[PDB]
């Protein structure tokens, strides 16, 4: 049949409708009126966004569909390379750093990670204990200083001090930038008129800081012979089980630049979130604090306590359903084929996955889509196949998922046995869309039970 389609501006057909502050927000808005599928036309280009789980468990047949690089990943890939997030299937280093790393982000690699993720958790609660009577906490920049030191320190045994700076590391204020420029570029109709060449020099600039400070750790690495049991370790001497080949110097820092970018506002938008859910429900606020304290008994948590956090975990994959802090991917058709009965694709036509939509597909979570209900995970395996995908699909999911809730479980564990928090501007949420999402100008009091560290 007819696929629905929005309103479209002429010869720009669909185009002008992503330039806007909040366009995931306004495609939300378009699946809403239009339903389950729509296509999205702009001058040279075609795609369809995808809304339900009848479609997306089509799109997530790996037989029919692979991860295809949207423009917003082609503009990354300028700074991340070959790294695992941008690349394509069909690359050998994709293949390689795949097999070589994905044991390295298990379950079981978070018992190796947990002392390093314990020393930053420390931090953030001895910062809340320290503030004053009168004072708040900017939410969002204070999880954003907690999971960047996480991924530094595990990732390279590198430490960001972000706890000792408001002014950013020189890497995070080029990555940042470079990030800028690359979600800027995309509503960015023609980028050589002269005002344009600034831009593109600083965008040169960012990654050439960018390169230097990373390959300047690898080389430091490989000269002291110094084996931490780091990611960094990991891949200076892994081998590919399938090639035997390891991953080359070159690569290793496209992984490092990914990690980072991964580490930061995408992975404390999910802290960000989940504190602003927990404010806002204050019965499951009390639910997860209870579990807190009856688990997390000894002055620093453990391994196997972090594990047992379930209401915890539950609070997280909730706030991960609502705002899922990477809030969509690409794939391209591997073979002419038929979507859902109705929508003919040719080979190489291209799908985009709406994952907030996905996640308010009343057939699936039922009429009260809105509502913040941690118990919808009381058993996860009830959750149909490809009815909940924060973390992506199949090969091409998320390597980082399992270091994400570990750490993420840890801090939010941590919090709730430590303090009591307040609402206190009874905050109206703002989400504010760069390559993540974040409630912009969150802001809490904690007050503390005073118990130990
Ligand atoms: C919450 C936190 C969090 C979310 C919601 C998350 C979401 C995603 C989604 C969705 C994809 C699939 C993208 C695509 O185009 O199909 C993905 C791919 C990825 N992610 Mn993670 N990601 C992290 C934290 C997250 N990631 C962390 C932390 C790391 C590493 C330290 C990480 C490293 C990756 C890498 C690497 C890939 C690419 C995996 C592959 O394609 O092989 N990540
Ligand atoms: C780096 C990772 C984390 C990201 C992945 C993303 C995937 C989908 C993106 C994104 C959410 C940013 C907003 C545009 C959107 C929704 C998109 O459809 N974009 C399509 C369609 C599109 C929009 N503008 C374009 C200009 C040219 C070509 C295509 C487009 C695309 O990027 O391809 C964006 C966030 C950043």
């Amino acid at each position: 049949k007819e696929m629905p389609q929005p309103k479209t501006f002429g010869e720009l057909k669909n185009l002008p409708l992503l330039n806007t502050d909040k366009p995931v927000q306004a495609l939300m808005k378009i699946a809403d009126e239009l339903g389950e599928i729509f296509k999205f036309e702009a001058p040279g280009r075609v795609t369809r966004y995808l809304s339900s789980q009848r479609l997306i468990k089509e799109a997530c047949d790996e037989s029919r569909f692979d991860k295809n690089l949207s423009q917003a990943l082609k503009f990354v890939r300028d700074f991340a390379g070959d790294g695992l997030f941008t690349s394509w299937t069909h690359e050998k280093n994709w293949k390689k750093a795949h097999n070589i790393l994905l044991p390295s982000f298990s379950q079981q690699a978070m018992k190796g990670y947990h002392a390093m993720m314990v020393d930053i958790a420390v931090q953030l609660v001895q910062k809340w204990e320290r503030l004053n009577a009168d004072e708040h906490i900017e939410v969002p920049e204070d999880m954003t200083r907690l999971t960047l030191d996480t991924i530094g320190l595990c990732g390279f045994n590198y430490r960001f001090n972000s706890f000792y700076r408001d002014q950013p590391h020189p890497f995070i204020t080029s990555m940042v930038r470079a990030l800028d420029e690359a979600m800027n570029k995309l509503q960015r109709a023609n980028p050589d008129d002269p005002a344009y060449d600034e831009n593109k020099r600083q965008f040169q600039e960012d990654i050439k800081v960018m390169n230097d400070l990373v390959d300047k750790i690898i080389a430091d690495r490989k000269a002291s012979g110094e084996q931490s049991d780091d990611l960094l370790t990991h891949m200076l001497n892994g081998k590919d089980p399938e090639t035997g080949e390891p991953l080359d110097d070159e690569n290793i820092r496209y992984q490092i630049i990914t990690f980072l970018i991964a580490g930061h506002e995408t992975t404390s938008g999910l802290l960000s979130f989940a504190l602003y859910f927990l404010v806002k429900n204050p019965h499951v606020l009390q639910k997860a604090a209870e579990e807190a304290a009856r688990v997390l008994v000894d002055p620093v948590p453990s391994y196997k306590q972090v594990k047992q956090l379930k209401y915890v975990g539950m609070v997280l994959n909730e706030a991960l359903r609502l705002w899922p802090t990477a809030p969509a991917f690409s794939l391209y058709a591997k073979e002419d084929t038929v979507l859902g009965g109705e929508y003919p694709l040719e080979k190489g036509d291209e799908l985009m996955v709406l994952i907030p939509q996905l996640h308010r597909d009343k057939t699936i979570w039922g009429d009260d889509v809105e509502e913040f209900r941690p118990e919808r995970f009381e058993n996860p395996s009830a959750i149909p196949q490809h009815a909940f995908k924060p973390f992506g699909n199949g090969q091409r999911a998320c390597i980082g998922q399992q270091f994400a809730l570990h750490e993420a479980t840890l801090v939010l564990g941590m919090m709730l046995k430590h303090f009591d928090f307040e609402d206190h501007t009874n905050y109206e949420l703002d989400i504010k869309e760069t390559l993540t999402l974040k409630p912009e100008g969150f802001v809490v009091k904690a007050k503390s039970k005073k118990i130990p560290l």
